RNA sequence: ACGAGAACAUGCGCGACAUUCCGAAGAACGCUGAAGCG
């Protein structure tokens, strides 16, 4: 069978992937809560 | 046939000289491209 829809990883400008920092905050303080700064 | 008749309140002269509208000051603080799964 064939795919359907793809969803792109995310890439900067240099080219290559990376894991956002703010992704990783995100995790953290929902993780953590209960300013992050 | 007047305390009168003439008789320029005038002449030369710069509102000018010295001056920083500066001094101090993060456009940054928080913020998962993610949720449901038809």
């Amino acid at each position: 069978k064939g795919m359907n829809d793809l969803h792109l990883f995310v890439r900067d400008g240099r080219g290559d992937l990376y894991i956002p920092g703010s992704s990783l905050k995100g995790a953290l303080r929902t993780v953590l809560e209960g300013a992050f700064h």
